[PDB]
């Protein structure tokens, strides 16, 4: 049956995809090719330009991203050479590198060998490549509370984290027979931070806030015609509200707000004062003030639902039906200004497409 | 199938609504009594007690309401008795006033004989009994454009709006053998207005806005029992973020966000200014304030979604599932800050409950 549902997939992506390629009259003996494959292998290996179309119609088809009007120029690297966990490792690093590309930065996603047997080749344990450390202490909280388990699992390995707010998590990862995954300090050279300030109000210096410039998200299973890419890390640029409204506001991450609301110089005592939401706003104004200073991509969620607004015109021009999960298109703030708030989505599974896995740790 | 529909609800409205009275033994006779009349008649008619709880038990059921903490305590007036358009009118004045309530808002709803055989007895045409008129006309545009076709309907029926962008609709419903409606100015002594002012800024009031105090949805169809109430307005008082958010802000109702950014001083040029972030809050700040000031009731999104978290609280402690439809129960302005955002809900349909229905105009 594994190898059943591998053929079908395997001939819905190849005709989809050489059908986008314009290259629809090599899909037949290109069929036949695979089917031998899977006959004499069990799988099948697809090529450079399968791979890359592949990931390119993933982020097309992921229903909660609002950043999909950029889906075709994604940078993939193929890394699906590497053996060891070095060339693990240099990846990783050049990854961030790459995508970092001092501050402009490049949508990148880096393909490591595949699952076989559903035998993982690597497996990567870091929810981001980049992420801080969250410690939970006898009533003690330090750093990111969503970084709490792969925190203490790293220390379990014989890291140990400063316990700074912002401590760097070591990237790490188990290979295919290895007990234990293994860890590496990220080189703070690869590593770009910004400092929040606000334009206006200076003291918001005070706060000491600060957010690393790059999202890689790097637990997600890519899945491209009945392959199983596990491995498979990915970054655009991040909106500002998922750093100004979620990351540094929620009550179980940083839990900013009535800080911030101290130093913008209001009350913070009565909910019809709606300080909670001016703290929003202007923290979500430092965040994208701040970025911009530094040369920084980011966009906001004005913007962003524009650009997304043109890909749902896009997909009609094309022909192609849109997916979308409108729980996490509307932003998290003023989501009833964007247009998204005011239509519905279609929220069925495409593939090719991201998907979640279970964490090794936990 | 009718009749058959009918018994099958009104089975299991009076088992569940009983149940929750404490009277479960008189099921059985009253059960028989109402085969009986639906035999004989063709509907059957609810006792003054099934009447009350059953439109309390459709509040507490409307899964897109946040404010459902307070089902037990509406006001629920029988005016099953009327038969002429006087003695609807005048019903519908009465309610107005003892709702309004001078400003402590009483949550209040008005039933009015129910169809027969899906013949409305009375069918109301305004969307809420108090609702301001608008006009579109040769690139002009006044008052609410929500309202453009019902007022456009009524300047038909020989009304006339003094086209300010604050026209008071007229009530207007048509009766039972009756082939056009009737309409009735509002007296301005029943409806009670406020003036948005800002608690800080003294230009604010240079926007001359203003909203009425108390919505009263008139144009659902409340269900009990098998029984179709397709005339029963009914109010509780607004949420801040309904006049702030929506009905000032979007652009397709009042539009004033680049208004009220001029009058606090921001420019509305550079969507990473957040400038439409920033006039919403001022916006939802001022709405709160004023309606504060005036005595009149309202209730902000913060405490409101504090109500609700008790309100699942309360739903397990009695053992009744809970329903709710997120993308209605998040409010549009800061939605990620309060709990509701951070989890999910069925959004089943269980009856009582009130739905839309087909408007006579339009
Ligand atoms: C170009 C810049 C991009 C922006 C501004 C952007 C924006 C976003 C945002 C705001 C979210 C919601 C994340 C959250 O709430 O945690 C999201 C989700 C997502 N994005 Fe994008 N994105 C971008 C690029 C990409 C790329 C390059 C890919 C993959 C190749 C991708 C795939 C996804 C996926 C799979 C999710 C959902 C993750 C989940 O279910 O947890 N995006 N995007
Ligand atoms: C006590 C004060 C109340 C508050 C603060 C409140 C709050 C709200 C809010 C904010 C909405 C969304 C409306 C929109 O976005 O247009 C809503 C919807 C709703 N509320 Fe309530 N509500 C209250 C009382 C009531 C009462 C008394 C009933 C009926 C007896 C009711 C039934 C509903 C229904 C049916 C909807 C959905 C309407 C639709 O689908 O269009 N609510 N409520
Ligand atoms: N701008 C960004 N933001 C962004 C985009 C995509 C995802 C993202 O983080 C979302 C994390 O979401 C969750 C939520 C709950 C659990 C998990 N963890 C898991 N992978 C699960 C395992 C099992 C069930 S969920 C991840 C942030 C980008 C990063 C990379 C490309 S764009
Ligand atoms: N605070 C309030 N706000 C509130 C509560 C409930 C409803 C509400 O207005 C919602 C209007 O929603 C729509 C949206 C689209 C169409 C319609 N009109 C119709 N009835 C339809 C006919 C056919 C399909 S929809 C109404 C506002 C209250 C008023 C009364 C009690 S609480
Ligand atoms: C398409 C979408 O469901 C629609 O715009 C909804 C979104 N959520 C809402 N939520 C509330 N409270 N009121 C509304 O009018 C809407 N509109
Ligand atoms: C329960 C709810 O679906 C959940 O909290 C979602 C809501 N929408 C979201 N939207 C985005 N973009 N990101 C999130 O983490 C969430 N969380
Ligand atoms: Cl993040
Ligand atoms: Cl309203």
């Amino acid at each position: 049956e594994e190898k059943e549902i591998l053929w079908n997939e395997a001939k819905a992506f190849i005709a989809a995809c050489y059908q986008e390629l314009g290259k629809a009259a090599e899909v037949k003996d290109r069929l036949a090719d695979i089917k031998s494959e899977i006959d004499l292998t069990g799988s099948y290996v697809h090529t450079k330009e399968e791979l890359e179309h592949g990931a390119k119609m993933a982020w097309r088809n992921s229903n909660r991203c609002i950043g999909r009007l950029f889906w075709n120029s994604l940078n993939v690297i193929d890394r699906r050479d590497v053996r060891t966990k070095e060339e693990v490792r240099d990846a990783l690093f050049h990854h961030i590198e790459t995508a970092t590309n001092n501050g402009k930065i490049r949508p990148t996603i880096t393909i490591f060998p595949p699952e076989e047997k559903g035998e993982k080749q690597v497996e990567i344990w870091n929810h981001q490549l980049i992420r801080y450390a969250g410690y939970e202490s006898d009533g003690e909280r330090i750093g990111d509370p969503a970084s709490c388990s792969l925190t203490a699992a790293c220390e379990e390995l014989g890291w140990r984290g400063e316990r700074t707010d912002f401590d760097l998590l070591p990237l790490i990862f188990r290979m295919k027979g290895d007990e234990q995954p293994v860890w590496y300090e990220l080189p703070r050279s690869l590593v770009i931070e910004v400092p929040i300030t606000h334009p206006d109000i200076e003291a918001f210096s005070d706060l000491e806030l600060k957010w690393y410039g790059v999202p890689i998200i790097s637990d997600m299973k890519l899945e491209v015609g009945g392959i199983h890419y596990n491995a498979a890390p990915f970054n655009g640029w991040y909106m500002g509200t998922e750093i100004g409204a979620r990351n540094l506001a929620d009550e179980k991450r940083y839990d900013k707000l009535k800080k911030v609301a101290s130093v913008i110089g209001i009350a913070a005592d009565y909910n019809t004062d709606l300080w909670k939401d001016q703290a929003l706003v202007e923290l979500n104004k430092a965040v994208l003030h701040s970025y911009k200073k530094q040369g920084v991509s980011i966009v906001d969620h004005h913007t962003a639902a524009s650009q997304f607004k043109r890909f749902e015109e896009q997909a009609e021009e094309a022909g192609r039906k849109l997916t979308g999960d409108w729980t996490w298109l509307i932003p998290p703030i003023s989501p009833a200004a964007t247009h998204i708030f005011h239509r519905s989505y279609d929220n069925s599974i495409v593939k090719p497409n991201y998907f979640y896995q279970d964490k090794p740790y936990e």
